[PDB]
């Protein structure tokens, strides 16, 4: 739960289109270290997915940098920017099961 959220058991990788080529490379090389596992607050009412995915792109994104350079990891700012295209992915990829209507 982490207290507030879903900390979902795990989901998939995303794949982005980041509209140039070296930064999907950026991501798709990178894509092994990155999240496997993000919060979600569940959008069950409140609709635009940009809304939820604050908790996400906040909070995933923290837990996923502090808590990995724990072990010795380092994200850059780059690193973590690309990040933050595939943590509002995950987050919906998730909860998509309802929200392929929404996204």
């Amino acid at each position: 739960g982490l207290g507030g959220y879903m900390l979902g058991s795990a989901m998939s990788r995303p794949m982005i289109h980041f509209g140039n080529d070296w930064e999907d490379r950026y991501y798709r090389e990178n894509m092994y270290r990155y999240p496997n596992q993000v919060y979600y607050r569940p959008v069950d009412q409140y609709s635009n997915q940009n809304n939820f995915v604050h908790d996400c792109v906040n909070i995933t994104i923290k837990q996923h940098t502090v808590t990995t350079t724990t072990k010795g990891e380092n994200f850059t700012e780059t690193d973590v920017k690309m990040m933050e295209r595939v943590v509002e992915q995950m987050c919906v990829t998730q909860y998509q099961k309802e929200s392929q209507a929404y996204y």
